[PDB]
């Protein structure tokens, strides 16, 4: 499923991400944007050998089991491919765990590299929420 920006912000807010663990909604929307799109089925391969899966760009090193890398810690207890669902609930739940268990959003590679330091609230401006 593809979302538009405000559509996705509204869905993430409905799922409790606004201000979760201290992070305003735009942080989460920011880290979802990949290859010019918001797509539940997207994957981003990284040069460190890991891959970011799905709408919330969850990284396979620690958080999900990609089925290929031996010794995967799989902290969200989910196959990575299962984060490519049309319903965002599993991805939300895993992202909440990243930030909570990982002690802040520096634990989320996509956000750390692509969103940290920017005016993240721009991602939710102009939307019904």
């Amino acid at each position: 499923k593809v979302f538009g920006r405000c559509e996705l912000a509204a869905a993430m807010k409905r799922h409790g991400l606004d201000n979760y663990r201290g992070y305003s909604l735009g942080n989460w929307v920011c880290a979802a944007k990949f290859e010019s799109n918001f797509n539940t089925q997207a994957t981003n391969r990284n040069t460190d050998g890991s891959t970011d899966y799905g709408i919330l760009q969850i990284n396979s090193r620690w958080w999900c089991n990609d089925g290929r890398t031996p010794g995967s810690r799989n902290l969200c207890n989910i196959p990575c491919s299962a984060l490519l669902s049309s319903d965002i609930t599993a991805s939300v739940n895993c992202a909440k765990k990243i930030v909570s268990d990982g002690n802040g959003m520096n634990a989320w590679v996509a956000w750390r590299n692509r969103c940290k330091g920017t005016d993240v609230q721009a991602w939710i401006r102009g939307c019904r929420l």
